[PDB]
């Protein structure tokens, strides 16, 4: 088996290192939305999101896979990930 996962709370240890510039906080309100919508449901969302904002000059990060936005979205996902839904 070539798969090992050590740590958990570390998920927040990432939030410590945000993406640059720090202006992303402006979109954070929107980013967190995605994550909260992704980490919440899963990849299915990340797939739908690409459609929801198919034509969005704001969510231009979605498609792209090398945008600070796409990074911050993941840095937060780890946050919501830990604690997202409330049932299981």
């Amino acid at each position: 088996g070539s798969s090992g996962s050590s740590g958990e709370e570390d998920y927040e240890q990432w939030l410590e290192i945000k993406v640059s510039p720090p202006e992303g906080a402006e979109t954070r309100r929107v980013i967190e939305k995605l994550a909260r919508f992704v980490a919440e449901g899963g990849p299915e969302l990340e797939k739908v999101a690409m459609e929801d904002y198919k034509d969005n000059p704001a969510f231009t990060f979605l498609h792209d896979k090398n945008s600070r936005e796409f990074l911050y979205y993941r840095r937060k996902v780890a946050e919501i990930r830990k604690s997202g839904p409330s049932s299981g």
